[PDB]
DNA sequence: ACAACCTACTACCTCC
DNA sequence: GGAGGTAGTAGGTTGT
DNA sequence: ACAACCTACTACCTCC
DNA sequence: GGAGGTAGTAGGTTGT
């Protein structure tokens, strides 16, 4: 229970800590430009207020502005954050910068090329205290940029231009670099028709725009030369493309661009299966090639200055060792309660008695009320007409299997409901009408009128247009029908004894996902937790309009026994921030309506990224009249500091805990660790800072396991940061279900 | 039917209109700087093709950079639009301009201060073609600004300062005039306390921002002088008032504002009763102000240069005299129908039969099913705690009478579900209170758990924040009720025979909207519409996020004799611009969920505004693909042209038709006419202009007395557009209801 | 040349 | 969109 | 010094 | 927010 790891940062020399620092504080409005973070660098210094625009400095100030002396003050008198700041800013002020580690880093890994795109690898480098000491963190990526223009890519044809816009319809994007500012822009289209929007017409407005952008950029002779070498001559062939700023705010200034002098953007849809391929076994690195690749760069680096002292650090990190079905409750063939380690399976062979004899009748543990009441759910069929015969064929039949297998095995032990299957309940429509959308919303609303709930079983085509998508599942949640789509691809994988069959672990993520849709909980937490509630809080970009439609919650509760889930909605917001009050208002009034007293309970706040001061503020107010105790902690899944082992383990590191909750099954790339940081208590009104004990890292690591959408898979964020995640990216694309619906379980956004 | 009119435009000498003009197409970028209006504006000519970037200039080109001569092209041959744009641009190149007829204007109506303000006259242009000639358009308003600073106002007192900052909180605004830049700041004030945010603990900033104030903008010796005339010494005793931008997209960059050199942006909530009285006795201005202010103006002008050469110009309207009682149906004491003009009254004497005996007993046209089926309606009335208790009682008196009168009135004659009133049904809360609220939702949720759908009357203060109104209320729409909110000053509205019981008129109206908003239709229109179905489109901003959850429809509908009225949403967009092909789609499958095929039929489609051209587009396809015939109309509200009279008329100018479709009751102000502009047929997808007949503007003047939300007033918008523009008011504050509730009527949200 | 994070998409591999 | 990981691209929010 | 419109708020008066 | 008008203040969207 005591490993020694390998992580990828190193010890610096103490020498370049600085002695003393002054505070000067600006004096200029923001509504004039110079921002305070060009100040601040431009000054070789840091900032500490931005509200009261004070700026930290190891020199004397020579800015040419008013400006004030506040305090004179040691290094040790600030806080970690500030003083590593501080410290990455004396680095790359001494020469130890990004873009010259990658100068390091590219003699011995040479830049490669994949098809009409180059690989070059690349450092980001960051400073963290542990131990009194300060450690550079190394974090090897690469970037992969275009060698040609878009109109020698496509041969200087016309043709060939409009059918590779026509093709990468959807994530096409063109820089721009002929200008002083290269902004990337986003074609437009026919919006009915699909076309691209080109002038074919116009041999004088290809060469004013040519001749302009030679004679307002590239105006010495050494920069006309680099002009006529990187681009040519003038092309008065070419159509002209009509593009928008991918900016939001901008999108409303047209640009005429051309061909000759714009890059596409690189995505993996603009390459074929080997290429993809090759470039993602190359992309993705394994930990020893990534230590010796650090160590190599490293070694290159120590002999050249002082600054590095030590090699790659090796820490000491916990294993975990916990067998987890043990705590997994599930019911036996009698309805008896059993947990799977008695039955001597796992999680994974939940389904393998339906077709087999020699494993043990597995039945689910909860199955809600308002399904016992209903009487009978209809089952619709939709099919994608794009599709070969012989795949709807096999579509309808791996339905009916599906069905039929869940419908008999449900039958035989427990009350379950019939699933209404008729030949009028199949429909083979062409999805990207809308007339035949139309049509079929009729259809099901005429044959779901006297019914409460149904369910819907979609076949789609291989690469269907994102806004259909989300047409057809916001159409079919708003008539009350929970849907589940497979596309054409997933049909393909066959099992391989038997070739005329689906896969049988996808058969069995179905049969989970469909009873998972509709509130059947088959699995649950045995576990006494130290917090009555369990809240899961995540935020999400809306869709047109600039703003937050995303930010929700997902609330895990019971007597002491966590079984219940329930969502929740913020509303809407401004940025990323949410309103707390508001929030526990319509918190105590649901948890009222359900008939719970919300005082002097403990709730348990995980939030998806960082609590902001004014959720701070927002917790204190109604910790203070609600008399509520709050504990909220800080999940990080985007970091730099990585963990050169595959076990499930946890590691202290500064004030933060980096654990590894699952085993990567890819025999290619580094798992990345989960940050827990900032564990705050709020109790009348007063936050105060706590310590990470082992209890709640240990109750992460069993709420990461609460897995309704799949039996095979493990997941890395725990289970109600996930499902808020999940609820976020429903209520993004406006999927919604009635509310008693909601207050029941069904959760209808796995 | 034919009476001379008086408007406010004058006749222009025809030797200003140019010859002939040049086009000129302009090579730069959106993203570099120097706009392409600035380019025509300074170039003394106006922008046609923004796409393109196409200017119309009468002289030749002084442009710096890359430019095209595009075509030579006269006077005649460019759309009537830009024709005005050119005649208003050569004519403030030739001295009429805007400020200069302020200048010319204020020799004959001098400023004029009000309390701590100052009101200058002022007049806007415009250029409208009529006849083959032009004409100038001269609009009187009037400037109220600040002759104080905000220090001086308070008397350079930091208590009073504090006390003016509380008690204007949520309308108050600053703008800063020491600055090149003069941007108006919104100050900051406490989230749960209230207090306005100060630094009363520094006198040595004040002193650093009044030398970097006076060393950056005013660096001249006569700036110098004028800076200690305008602002005078520096008081070091002042606070620093922390404040945020008015713009929405800077809003988190924090400015430190010292009160001595800002001024209060004006509002009417800094000021008394009295000089509030005078000042809005002193803006509204008659039609005979108006004409003779106009006619001094235009005499002083006459006498100065040769370009006006007529005085106001009378055109020739038709007045409307249409007895409006004989197209209303309602239904008599024997439940048989009877137009109002058979019983000799009008529409404002619907319940004058329910304390008198000499009126004819009059029963609502239309009662919704779900109220038939519905035995009891619990009725809740909850009253501010904030309130004096004769208010309270007075209050609690007038709603059981209000009650009472309602059900013995319906239980009389129809059959009319029971409202119940009970003494556990009352409430006194506190409405700013956060606990409250979720106090008096659960005992809500509790008393209203074996119903369908209640009433609640709400008495609030006298200056509610706008936050709580809009919280009370959805939080009541949530728990199914519909609730109808009485202020403190319409309570002090008594009778002038009986002073310890309301005025009858705003008892009446309550009746109405109380019936109203439960679905109930009391009158009808009975007129056989050119088309089935009319649809009214308005768009709202969003409370918090940059985008638009406005945007919604009403549609007017029956078998051809309009009765019904049925709300739907658009959804959320990011600009002002419908996807009228979404729009249709879920229109086409609402009506078709009703048993309506919508194939084949003619819908009327009034928009809020102006039709874009993506809008044009969508409804070309809609046409095209579903088979539908449009015909929409553009109805604008806000313009300069002003019609002198005040009766029911219609005026044929231009290619619009400005109306007044109601008399002011006022004996201050002048009528605002509608215009009537741009009618297009859409017609298997091709778009074209048709003129306005007769009948399109008498469906339109019928089609403005629907009115549901009262008895005595006539609004001037069409019921669709009114009744959109109330639904897009709805859900911007987030208040919603149930679906089926929706589809039966019920107007919640008047 | 402002950092440390967070979304939205595309692509491959691997499970019982 | 069988569900979960890892890779890449482009933007946007928050420090106080 | 880009026009013609559209929101969001505050205030008074007038109805049967 | 009795509902409708007229007055003022500040911003924001669309021309093609
Ligand atoms: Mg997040
Ligand atoms: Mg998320
Ligand atoms: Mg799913
Ligand atoms: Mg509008
Ligand atoms: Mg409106
Ligand atoms: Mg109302
Ligand atoms: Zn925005």
């Amino acid at each position: 229970m005591l490993m020694k790891v390998l992580t990828n940062m190193v010890k610096l020399n103490q020498d370049i800590i600085p002695n003393e620092i002054y505070l000067y504080k600006i004096f200029n409005k923001p509504e004039d430009g110079m921002n305070i973070y060009k100040i601040a660098y431009r000054n070789h210094g840091i900032v500490i207020d931005p509200q009261n625009r004070i700026i930290a400095t190891p020199s004397e100030l020579e800015y040419s502005g008013k400006f004030a002396i506040e305090d004179e003050i040691s290094f040790n008198e600030l806080p970690e954050n500030y003083q590593n700041r501080l410290v990455l800013r004396i680095l790359r002020d001494n020469g130890i910068s990004d873009h010259a580690l990658s100068r390091t880093l590219q003699k011995y890994r040479k830049p490669k090329p994949f098809g009409d795109f180059e690989v070059i690898p690349e450092i980001r480098s960051s400073v963290i205290k542990h131990g009194g000491d300060f450690y550079l963190v190394l974090h090897l990526s690469h970037q992969i940029r275009s060698k040609k223009t878009l109109w020698e890519l496509v041969g200087r044809n016309k043709d060939a231009l409009r059918d590779f816009l026509k093709e990468h319809r959807g994530t096409i994007l063109l820089r721009d670099i002929a200008s002083e500012h290269k902004v990337v822009y986003k074609p437009i289209f026919k919006r009915y028709n699909g076309d691209p929007d080109l002038i074919e017409d116009n041999s004088n407005d290809v060469e004013h725009w040519y001749d302009y952008h030679l004679e307002r950029y590239w105006n010495t002779p050494e920069l006309k030369k680099e002009f006529y070498k990187k681009f040519g001559p003038v092309d008065l062939n070419q159509p002209i493309i009509l593009a928008k700023p991918l900016r939001q705010h901008n999108r409303g200034d047209l640009v005429h661009l051309l061909p000759q002098f714009v890059v596409p953007v690189y995505n993996a849809e603009q390459l074929n299966d080997i290429l993809a391929s090759e470039i993602l076994e190359y992309l993705k690195l394994t930990s020893n090639q990534r230590i010796s690749l650090l160590s190599r760069l490293i070694n290159d680096i120590k002999t050249n200055t002082n600054i590095i002292v030590s090699s790659l650090t090796e820490l000491e990190a916990n294993t975990f060792d916990v067998d987890l079905n043990d705590m997994l409750q599930v019911r036996n063939a009698d309805n008896v309660k059993v947990t799977l380690s008695e039955l001597e399976i796992s999680k994974t062979r939940l389904f393998t008695w339906m077709k087999s004899r020699k494993y043990p009748v597995i039945l689910p543990y909860d199955i809600p009320q308002k399904l016992k009441k209903i009487e009978k759910i209809p089952v619709f069929i939709i099919v994608d007409s794009a599709l070969s015969r012989d795949i709807q064929t096999f579509a309808k039949d791996e339905f009916r299997y599906l069905i039929s297998s869940l419908q008999k095995s449900l039958s035989n032990w427990v009350d379950f409901p019939i699933l209404d299957i008729r030949d009028k309940y199949i429909f083979t429509i062409d999805l990207t009408s809308d007339k035949d959308i139309v049509n079929l919303s009729i259809k099901l609303v005429n044959l779901m009128k006297n019914a409460e709930l149904g369910l819907a079983l979609i076949a789609t085509r291989t690469k269907l247009p994102n806004e259909t998508f989300d047409e057809v599942k916001k159409r079919l949640f708003s008539v009350n029908i929970i849907s589940q789509v497979v596309n054409e691809a997933t049909l393909y994988k066959r099992d391989k004894y038997n070739e005329s069959r689906l896969n049988l672990y996808v058969q069995h993520n179905l049969l989970f996902q469909i009873l998972s849709k509709l509130g059947i909980k088959y699995y649950v937490l045995r576990h006494k937790f130290s917090y009555d509630y369990i809240v899961g809080i995540d935020v999400t970009p809306m869709k047109l309009s600039h703003g937050y439609i995303g930010g929700s919650a997902v609330m895990f509760d019971s007597q002491g026994y966590i079984r219940k889930i329930i969502p929740v909605e913020i509303g809407e917001q401004m940025g990323e921030s949410i309103d707390m009050k508001e929030f526990f208002k319509d918190m105590v009034v649901q948890f009222g309506k359900f008939g719970i007293d919300l005082e002097g309970k403990s709730i348990l706040i995980l939030r998806d990224g960082k609590i902001t001061k004014d959720e701070e503020e927002g917790l204190a107010y109604i910790s203070k009249v609600f008399g509520i105790k709050i504990t909220t902690f800080n999940i990080v899944k985007r970091h730099l500091l990585r963990i050169f082992a595959n076990r499930k383990l946890y590691l202290r590191l500064a004030n933060s805990v980096y654990l590894l909750p699952h085993r990567i099954k890819q025999s290619v790339g580094t798992p990345v660790p989960l940050k827990l940081s900032e564990k705050r208590l709020i109790l009348d009104g007063t936050i105060t800072s706590q310590e990470i004990t082992y209890n709640d890292i240990f109750e992460i690591l069993l709420l990461s396991e609460l897995n309704y959408g799949s039996i095979s898979a493990d997941m890395k964020l725990p289970a109600p940061v996930h499902y808020a995640h999940k609820f976020v990216r429903a209520l993004r694309k406006g999927w919604r279900i009635r509310e008693e619906l909601l207050a029941e379980g069904f959760l209808y956004f796995v």
